[PDB]
């Protein structure tokens, strides 16, 4: 069966692919359809702006799709920067600039009350209209001066949970992390 | 290792054995001092999984699943909530429950009856990191029940992209539902 | 001027003419839902008397062409994300089993500790113009569920509602309760001044 | 008895004064932040104006014991999720920089259709009493977000704030029309129910 990814980047095929693996999907992106207007997002939601984005691949196409929408949560702010979190600067794709003005927002705010989390949303939709859409949640906070050069975006400036270390200082846990995972995918059962 | 699942069902231990099949013995809270389970309230099931899942690495010290499962309905603010299971105020009784909901709806155009059937599940681990999923089963609540292949709200609740609501579902048609929901759950970049 | 207050009952239009006296306008007649032609009214559905308000002030002015208030009150509990809300007087699925839907509030919240079980009595009220102007102002009276009724002298939810600042809930309190008369009749103008949004 | 005002600014008390003569109220002496001794004044976050204004008279009261009567506006945008919120005045990093809060509000907006561009200007006021009494109030003025600045009879946002059922911006308006938009928003407030 074809499905289409709502996506302009290989990457996100490429690991859609070795992930639909763990049988017989044939997986297309948006260069491999003709192009159309891509509406654009606001608020909080990822599962909701996520929902938008695979409704329109099945309108244009007829195909299931599977669209995401991922970005970062802040407290503070109302769960923005939200969907536009690689906007938030005002200026599409600067992350050094969406970070400076984050920090600047919330420079008086104390540690305790610097609460955020990474998001990811991911939604299905067929051809015959069935919706789904799952999202994961990376809890943290936000730090006060950027750390790490291993990371892109907010990176720098995200303290997971659990440590001091910003995701962009990130390199036991291995093995935790990678067997706990599929439990989290196998407790959600919608039907 | 050992991980332990913060249930005291142990059919939901054994289907999550079974999804397994590394080495890794999974606990529940049967097999740990028993503690006191904190009442829940609101419309987060994301934030129920994850009150429940540190509570049981703050008594164990082990990584802790946890879940939260339930309906939320547009009209209510995503409501019955973590309050699913008692929403007429009598844990467990599904009719009254259901029956409650089309009470409270029983005015309101299909067009203002959408729905999610919500499921999320929780990681903590015991250095304290925090991970939280859901998945959201888009729909609206039927004006009557129909279907007998069904638990909870099932008999009034249509999903997206059909009229049958859930208990009028065949369990093929249950599992492949059940499938695209994990599918998707591990397609997550994040 | 005819005003549309969009209210099947004479005391509301009665108590805006006497804080129309009381604010210094004249030359102003209102009109109720019964002085105008029915139309449909739209049912209301989730948390926002806001929202909902607004949404019967603008169809006032859609049938009529005069400017329209239009009001929404219930209860808002922190416990059910702030539900019955609009839905507070049918939370037992019907329409004016006031005994009901307490009953079916106290049940739902049975096991909820005192800590968690904050609420408040909300009352909106909104204006819209005949040239498309929309105003809504809400109040909102901060307090908790009881864990069972008390009280005689109230009617709702007042028995199970107990107000910030005391034990006592709603219908506990005496006629001359509403001392605590000065202090609140000092400062519910200065809440009314103070929302100031032309700025 | 005295009433606290949860501000330094004396514009406060002044408006204030003028409603308590006005409604007739006697025996009530209002008093400032000037007037009583310096408390921490803890940052706001979030879009809810109302928990802000009642945090703010909570701390009032406790370091006083006079009922207190505090306030919080700014703007709320339906695409930020109803932020600028409490940070409106310091949307840009820094306090108080107009042009800067304006012009990243609009790049933040860029390319959003009319119809996704409402907002509100929002106003809330609270009151706590000696005994722990609390009432919110907040009035919303309903508009959008223009996608150019115009007018300049006002301040901070509203150049760019078009009030439904026009075209023009707040900044746009005569002060015969800025009146006449506060004293609905303050008739309003009258007329609640739950006030009774």
């Amino acid at each position: 069966m074809k499905i289409l990814v709502a996506s302009r980047n290989p990457k996100k095929l490429a690991e859609l692919s070795r992930v639909l693996e763990s049988s017989g999907v044939e997986l297309v992106s948006l260069t491999d359809v003709p192009e159309y207007e891509e509406v654009p997002e606001t608020g909080a939601s990822f599962e909701d702006n996520a929902l938008i984005k695979a409704r329109e691949g099945v309108k244009h196409t007829g195909l299931a799709c599977v669209a995401d929408d991922s970005g970062l949560a802040v407290d503070a702010l109302n769960w923005m920067p939200g969907v536009l979190s690689a906007r938030w600067s005002g200026r599409h794709g600067d992350d050094a600039a969406n970070t400076a003005l984050l920090l600047a927002q919330l420079s008086d705010i104390p540690d305790e009350r610097r609460g955020a989390a990474f998001v990811s949303a991911c939604a299905l939709v067929t051809p015959e209209g069935e919706e789904v859409v799952v999202e994961g949640r990376w809890k943290g906070s936000i730090a006060r001066i950027p750390a790490g050069q291993n990371g892109f975006g907010y990176d720098p400036i995200f303290v997971p949970r659990g440590g001091l270390r910003t995701a962009a200082e990130l390199t036991h846990r291995g093995r935790a992390l990678a067997a706990l995972l599929p439990m989290l995918r196998n407790l959600v059962n919608l039907g």
